[PDB]
């Protein structure tokens, strides 16, 4: 009756998924696949901490996931691997008959986006885009207000991954430590080992899901609407070089690397039903954390400035606020229109509980498997968001030229219905 | 010894310029040219109120400015006419040997942008772009911080004319009244008479100067940097139709007009020295007033949410703020780094004084004439900002295709020096 789940990659983010599953007694954690013994060790400690038995470890090189996927007992897998490993891990999972929870990122190539959907359609094995910010308390509250008609008809939104990643892109290489050095690549630890190389070799919207995901759900993208085209402008890169000099001096070998990834990459996107979206990738500069959300329609306007707390935003509703022409604090609105799912299950995610928005994301994953129902953020959505990355890179190489975004649904977007957070349970 | 100034167009904005000049005893207001007797009447009342003698009125049709320009006593003129009249009024002014203060807007065509500069170079008569938001107290404070090196090297900025104009684009037609009806065109009053037609017939960045101007001064545009290219995305238009129905019912003839101007138009702009700029035109929807400024560099980040007051923003300076990773209120920073010009001349613009940012703008205009010095926002800048409009329209017609922005300076941008607000007087 319970769901048997394994993990491909149990690094820092895979470990969060391990803790979420480890806390549920409707899930048995069967196995881990990860070639790093230190990462596996803390994942196993998360298990011991929750009173669940250890997992079978597949730590023999990069290809040992192939052997874990032969386990017929395995129902579903979480893929929390580096960006370059996403496609290989997920399709091999679906081909082995394993339902996939796919961590976010962009695609390495446009080609893998199509291979996700086409492999999933052939195998009949569904895949969930694990976009956690779609389950952020304020975002879910705003979604609820949009559905209540409080924003009227939406015309425009903004959002973006705007989060200082300098302390994560560089470290010493010591296991367990970030922001303690200027090393990246083979000798560095966690994301510095692999993510930072993408900043050296590429220039584009490398991380579009956190900003676009909320807007996707609010504007019915792939569910009565879809994304038509985009154009990407990239600023110069200055922040990663400056950080390396300020932390580890001019004498470091790494002070010599020219970074291709501009500090700010902005992407304009046209939607079928008239809306427009602007994303911003901002990870190599000093700043507070803020994804820079704007949801704007004919009767409502919301803008945030924080990391998702009720009071960390501004809101204006003309007809409800007596045409005051002044921002209200978002606080009372986010609390009044807290999504039923959060109001019901709050104490599983926060307070007594744990995980926050991540609890709710992985809860949907598990409940969709148990109930044998389609994921609300599915393989078509993954492919769509993922495609923003290679198409932004092509736009930048073509000095901002407009790239057409493919329709990965082949017409299915027209009549598909929005099933994201449409009840209070999952 | 004093400057003799006339006015082409004395509508509501021209009247502000009349009041500014009327309050100075280093200026004599000689004449007005305006075919609307009601507008002339309140301009004359502004004169009587300040104890200055009445002006010669040239109110005989649209072409009566041509006769006012024959007055050899006239040193300079302010042009505060409708957008479609800007080019004709300004070049005729320069050809008559009159120094021009040009009100802001965009260009009707790309062609007039070149004609401004080429007429000014031939006649030797300079023209000032009257961008008042460049003199906004918080903006001037931020400019000062940028020049002090507090933001480090700038990579990115945002800004935009985001101001609910629905009550101005439609009125009854009664003289002196806005937001009191649903009429526009020949029977409507003030800006509803002419501006609203642009929303019917065009779709683009119709008003770029308020957002781009501050960034221009901070990034040294046309003064060691310049604008390379742009791409414009337009959302659907819904807000003007909705406003007409909510105010004057479905039965109005105007409920039938399909508006071409999308509610949100965003424009990405590449700068020569690596910076990028995103503008937003937002005038046909409910919202508080906020131009949505962002100034972002390697050591500082500023974002506003208000209409320019010290506390209406957030700021983060890594090295000065102990790497707190938290927004500070902009209040103490805007006050501490108040531009010397404001600190010195505060009481001429606010408190005992009058005009605010507009006092400082028109003060620079007058002091540059008296001193026979080049304007800091000159004819090349006008042409540049103005060009954003027709090029955005072309981009939207071409589904976001990238338009090259001309170099109106012909290489002069490389060695030209930033002279905007570089002293405490003008
Ligand atoms: N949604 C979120 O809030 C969120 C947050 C952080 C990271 N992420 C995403 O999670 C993914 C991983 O990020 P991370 O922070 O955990 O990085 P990490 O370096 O800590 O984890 C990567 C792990 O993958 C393992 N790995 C590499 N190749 C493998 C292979 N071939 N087979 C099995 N395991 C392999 C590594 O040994 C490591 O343990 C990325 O896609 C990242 O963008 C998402
Ligand atoms: N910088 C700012 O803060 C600011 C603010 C508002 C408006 N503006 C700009 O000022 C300009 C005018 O706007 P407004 O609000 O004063 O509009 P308005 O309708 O009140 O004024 C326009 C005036 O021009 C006159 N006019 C029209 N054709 C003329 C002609 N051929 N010769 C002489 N006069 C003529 C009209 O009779 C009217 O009095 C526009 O470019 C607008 O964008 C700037």
């Amino acid at each position: 009756k319970k769901v048997r789940i394994a993990f491909i990659a149990v690094g820092l983010r895979g470990q969060t998924h391990v803790e979420n599953m480890a806390r549920r007694d409707d899930v048995e954690i069967v196995a881990f696949a990860d070639p790093d013994p230190y990462m596996v060790g803390r994942a196993q400690e998360i298990l011991k901490k929750n009173g669940k038995k250890p997992a079978k470890v597949f730590g023999n090189g990069n290809d040992d996931y192939k052997n874990m996927l032969k386990d017929k007992n395995i129902d579903a897998v979480f893929v929390s691997s580096p960006w370059e490993w996403h496609h290989e891990h997920g399709v091999a999972a679906m081909k082995a008959g394993k339902i996939v929870g796919m961590e976010v990122s962009g695609a390495i190539t446009l080609e893998e986006c199509w291979d996700y959907v086409k492999v999933s359609e052939q195998t009949g094995v569904p895949l969930m885009a694990l976009e956690n910010v779609c389950y952020r308390r304020d975002v879910m509250a705003i979604l609820n207000m949009v559905r209540k008609g409080m924003f009227g008809e939406l015309v425009h939104g903004t959002g973006g991954y705007q989060h200082d990643l300098r302390p994560v892109l560089f470290n010493s290489g010591i296991n367990g430590k970030n922001g303690d050095g200027v090393e990246f690549g083979e000798k560095a630890f966690s994301e510095a080992k692999w993510r930072t190389n993408h900043y050296k070799n590429r220039n584009g919207e490398l991380y579009p899901t956190h900003g676009v995901g909320p807007l996707h759900t609010m504007m019915d993208i792939n569910r009565g609407n879809r994304l038509l085209r985009l154009s990407s402008f990239a600023s110069k890169a200055r922040g990663l070089h400056k950080y390396i000099v300020d932390k580890g001096g001019e004498s470091h070998p790494n002070a010599k690397v020219e970074w291709k990834q501009g500090d700010i990459v902005t992407t304009q996107i046209q939607c079928h039903n008239g809306e427009t979206i602007v994303l911003t990738h901002d990870t190599s500069l000093q700043r507070p954390y803020n994804l820079g959300f704007k949801v704007q329609g004919t009767e409502g306007l919301w803008e945030d400035f924080g990391w998702g707390e009720a009071a960390q935003g501004f809101i204006y509703f003309e007809k409800i606020m007596n045409h005051s022409h002044r921002w209200d604090s978002s606080e009372k609105w986010i609390k009044e229109y807290d999504h039923p799912m959060w109001k019901k299950h709050e104490q599983k995610a926060v307070g007594a509980g744990h995980g926050g928005m991540d609890y709710f994301l992985d809860n949907t994953f598990v409940e969709c498997i148990k109930r044998n129902e389609a994921f609300p953020l599915d393989v078509y959505d993954l492919a769509t968001w993922y495609s923003i990355t290679p198409l932004s890179e092509k736009s930048i190489a073509e000095n901002g030229a407009v790239q057409e975004i493919p329709d990965f649904t082949n017409g299915k977007w027209k009549n598909a219905k929005n099933t994201f957070a449409i009840n209070d349970d999952y």
